[PDB]
Parts: structure tokens; C-alpha cells; sequence
């Protein structure tokens, strides 16, 4: 097999295989508190819910596809002068799969993958050495990376990426390591970071009718996270936000608001095409700022059902809304908008359900955040209040570029950053806290990154759900996945050394990197 397809499969998977997205509707996003609402979303990880099934999805996918594919064509490369570059490559996409699972599950099975678990802290130190080693085997006098959805074989921004991820593993380590850390983040810079959007690191996919047969499954050409936001029941269970992301966006006047999220009405839909939502977005949002009193706009609080706050349309006189809503009435007369009244709860707006939507990996923005981090933390001579205000101007340029959001203008940029919770502070626990939100917001689109900096951080403070509907398995947010039971079955001392090197082991004991 062609060592550079191997390469493309591997990078295809991140966002292109069904059976590990779901992983990021179930819990990562429930976790992050991004999405809420959505049966699938609320009853796993807005209860608390352990699932063998569910919390190996990572395991159980990654293993046998990213990294066998990767180690496979690693081993048939490693004495070819020839195809060093793709080697290099093979090399570095390795190490981010890796990085992905020990963030999942802690110690991990890796130096044998493809016999005990690798303790975390050796995988990250190998990490930094690894990136640095792989980088500096690229050769302008080689074979081409022939496939390559992430960089189309340019070794130059495979190189920016190596050094990039060290920079993320680097502030990772902030608290666990900080002299390590501050030493590798130092190197990081040296070595050349990525600079502008240009060096990005996303996912090229292709643009595939939504669909969940059997055979759909085996295909990773198209965005498969994009798909589950759609959902395979449109109409009945789309993608709610979480009142938490609905707020940090609402209530700070975030231009983002209204490209991240819609009001829909769905009951016209196409389920197979998606065509046929109606929009009531900017008559929602004008009918509300207008009567600030009346309870227009619903929310679905950490660990709810979009059922359990039940809305209620009131019909306010000359409103927007009024009048959007007897359109729909005009064209539709048996439709009832108080029957299903839903539709006053946010949605993930359509530019995020699209196949072609990319797979985003790691960003100049959140380059700009760390940078900002690092000099709060005096690591560097970095103006940190320059690249937090960077940082942020890129996340917008982001949804304009990748999503084909409408580009958010130096108006509204100025006003947003003039807004009294986001203008930079003076104190750096605060500007932690700003840093760390904006890249929350960032990372909604690249869930493992959203989960593992928030673990880290501990900004934005996310509060576990206090609903009506019971916590199965603990009351605090899950800091980890759990191992596979069938590891109990099969890797017995391996698996049992890695729960002992815990002390209680649980979803709710910290990794390594993650300091209380
Ligand atoms: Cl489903």
C-alpha cells in the first residue's frame, strides 16, 4: 500500500470516521459545554452516564485505523532515503494521534501499539524530542507526499505544524512541568511557529450527501462530525447550544452570535437535502432586545433535555417576530407556532453542518493565545495583550474563511473588544480567565482541543449540571475517558498497573497534565 494513502486515512479519520465523532456529540461537547439539548448529547455526558461502548469509541477506532495505518507505513519507509518526507510526515501525524488518546485515557498503549501502557509524562516528553527529530528529516531532495488532505505535501507547513504542536503540548505542561514547559515553549518560538492563517493545520473534506446506512460508516471522505450535527432526525433532534456557549456569546455581544448560531423552525424541513428550514434568527433576537422583560429566547441549562425548560411562544403585538411568524402561518395555515415551541432555543447555525466543512487541527489563533499565556506567565517578552486581541481577530476570520460565515467587520471587532468582560484586564489570574474563554470559543470546532485546554486551564469555569434529571456516575464533570473493560481481559497487568499508578481510579481522577 502507498505509504503516502496510509498518511491521507490517518488524517481523514480525525473528522471523517462516524464511529469516532460520535464520541464528541455524546460527551466531549457535553463536557465543554458547548451543546446541550439533543437526547444524545444530554443523556450521556449532560447526566454523567459511563458507557463502555460509547467511552471506547476513541480507543476502539483510533487504534486499528489512525495509528496501525501510520505505524504500518512508518515501518515500510524507515530505511527508504527516498521517502524520508513522507516518513517525516507519518512521523509527526503519529505523535498528534497519540497526543489525542493519552488526553482521552491517560497512560496509553503507544511504543507497541501496532507489553505495558506508556506512562503519560514519557509520551510527552517524547513528544517535544520526536516533533523536533521528525521535522528536521524533510529533504528538498526526496519523493513528494503524493496524498495529503492536511498540507497537500508542503513540507514547509508540516514543519510549522511539528512546532506548533510543541507549543500546545509545551503550555499543557504549564502547571505539571512548569520549567519544562517554559523551556520547550521557548524552543517552539525559535524553531518558527505558525504566523498567519496561511499556516493553519486543517482538514480538507469532500463535500458527501448526508447519509447513515451501513455504508456510510466505511467512508471518512466527508466531515462525519459536521453530519452527526445535522443529525439523521433533523426535525426532532438537531443541535441545541448549551446556555453556557448561547450566554458567553448573548450576553457579551459576541458578532459571533449570529454566525454560530440560528433561530429554525424545522417542521418544513428536507431531512435528506436539509433545505426548508425557516429562519427567524434576526426577528427573534430584534423582538427580544426590544421587550427585554418579555421571555422570548429559551436556554438549555448544563444537563437538561431541550423538553425540560418547555417554552412558550407569546405572540407580542408588531413584533418581528409577529409578523415573520404570519408569514409562516400565511404559507403554512395549519402551522401552530406554540405546539413545538422549541424553535426559541438556539441551534447550531447551518454553516456547521456542511461535509466540506474542514477538520481543524490546530491554528495561528490559538498560536496567538498561547503566546498571550506565555507572557502572563513571564515565559517571554511577548506583549500579551497583543496577541490576545490577535488571537481573537483570527477565531473570527476563521468562520469566514473555513465556514463562509459573513466576515465580521472592524466595527464590530472594535466593539466587541471594547465590551467590559473582554477588553484585556490588568491582573493575570483575569487575563487567564480572558485568554482561556476566547479560546474556548476558538475550540468549539476542534472538540479534543476544547476538552483538553479547559481541563487544563480551568477557564472558562464550567459548573457541573444541577437539573432534575439524576447524575449517574458521579456529580462533577468527567476529567478522562475510562479504559475499555476488554483491557481488564486481555491486557490484564498492563491495564491493572495503569489504575494502581492513579491511587482511585475513575473518570473523575485527573490526568497527569491536569493539576488540581
Ligand atoms: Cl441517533
Amino acid at each position: 500500500v502507498n505509504p503516502s494513502s496510509q498518511l491521507s486515512y490517518a488524517e481523514l479519520q480525525i473528522y471523517g470516521d462516524m464511529n469516532y465523532v460520535d464520541v464528541h456529540r455524546l460527551y466531549t461537547y457535553a463536557f465543554t459545554q458547548h451543546l446541550m439539548g439533543c437526547w444524545n448529547t444530554t443523556n450521556y455526558g449532560g447526566q454523567h452516564r459511563m458507557d463502555d461502548n460509547e467511552m471506547s469509541r476513541p480507543w476502539n477506532n483510533l487504534y486499528p485505523g489512525a495509528m496501525r495505518n501510520l505505524t504500518d507505513a512508518i515501518e515500510a519507509t524507515k530505511d527508504d532515503g527516498t521517502q524520508v518526507n513522507v516518513y517525516a510526515a507519518l512521523r509527526i501525524f503519529r505523535v498528534y494521534v497519540g497526543a489525542l488518546l493519552t488526553d482521552y485515557y491517560g497512560d496509553i498503549p503507544f511504543t507497541e501499539a501496532g507489553p505495558k501502557y506508556d506512562k503519560q509524562e514519557d509520551l510527552y516528553r517524547f513528544f517535544f524530542s520526536e516533533l523536533k527529530e521528525a521535522a528536521g528529516l524533510f529533504d528538498i531532495n526526496a519523493k513528494a507526499i503524493t496524498s495529503d488532505p492536511l498540507f497537500g505535501g508542503n513540507i514547509a507547513e508540516w514543519i510549522t505544524f511539528a512546532n506548533s504542536l510543541r507549543l500546545r503540548y509545551a503550555m499543557r505542561l504549564s502547571d505539571v512541568l512548569p520549567d519544562l514547559a517554559k523551556t520547550e515553549f521557548v524552543a517552539a518560538l525559535e524553531d518558527g511557529v505558525m504566523v498567519s492563517g496561511t499556516d493553519d493545520a486543517c482538514i480538507k473534506h469532500m463535500n458527501v450527501s448526508y447519509s447513515f446506512g451501513q455504508e456510510a460508516y466505511r467512508d471518512i471522505r466527508g466531515n462525519a462530525m459536521a453530519k452527526y450535527f445535522y443529525g439523521n432526525d433533523p426535525a426532532n433532534n438537531p443541535s441545541y447550544l448549551c446556555q453556557t456557549f448561547w450566554e458567553q456569546l448573548y450576553k457579551n455581544n459576541d458578532p459571533r452570535t449570529t454566525r454560530l448560531c440560528r433561530f429554525y423552525i424545522d417542521d418544513f424541513m428536507s431531512i435528506s437535502t436539509g433545505d426548508g428550514r425557516i429562519d427567524v434568527t434576526d426577528a427573534v433576537l430584534a423582538t427580544q432586545a426590544a421587550n427585554p422583560s418579555a421571555d422570548v429566547i429559551y436556554m438549555i441549562a448544563p444537563g437538561e433535555f431541550s423538553w425540560d425548560n418547555w417554552p412558550s411562544y407569546t405572540d407580542i403585538l408588531g413584533s418581528p417576530l409577529a409578523t415573520q411568524i404570519a408569514e409562516i402561518q400565511a404559507a403554512h395555515p395549519d402551522y401552530n407556532p406554540g405546539s413545538n415551541p422549541r424553535w426559541l432555543m438556539p441551534k447550531l447555525a447551518g454553516n456547521f453542518l456542511r461535509s466540506d466543512n474542514p477538520g481543524i487541527l490546530m491554528t495561528y489563533a490559538e498560536v496567538c493565545f498561547l503566546r498571550a499565556e506565555a507572557a502572563v506567565l513571564g515565559w517571554t517578552a511577548d506583549n500579551a495583550k497583543d496577541f490576545y486581541e490577535s488571537g481573537i481577530r483570527a477565531a473570527m476570520d476563521l468562520l469566514a474563511t473555513y465556514y463562509g460565515c459573513s466576515v465580521v467587520t472592524d466595527a464590530e471587532f472594535a466593539a466587541y473588544i471594547a465590551e467590559t468582560s473582554v477588553a484585556f484586564g490588568a491582573v493575570a489570574e483575569q487575563q487567564k480567565s480572558q485568554i482561556n474563554t476566547q479560546a474556548w470559543i476558538l475550540h468549539f470546532h476542534n472538540p479534543a482541543e476544547a476538552w483538553a485546554n479547559v481541563r487544563r486551564a480551568d477557564y472558562p469555569k464550567l459548573q457541573a449540571p444541577n437539573t432534575k434529571n439524576p447524575l449517574i456516575d458521579g456529580a462533577d464533570i468527567p476529567v478522562r475517558l475510562c479504559y475499555p473493560i476488554k483491557e481488564e481481559t486481555y491486557s490484564k497487568d498492563a491495564y491493572q498497573e495503569a489504575k494502581d499508578r492513579v491511587g482511585d481510579y475513575s473518570w473523575h481522577a485527573r490526568l497527569w497534565w491536569d493539576v488540581k
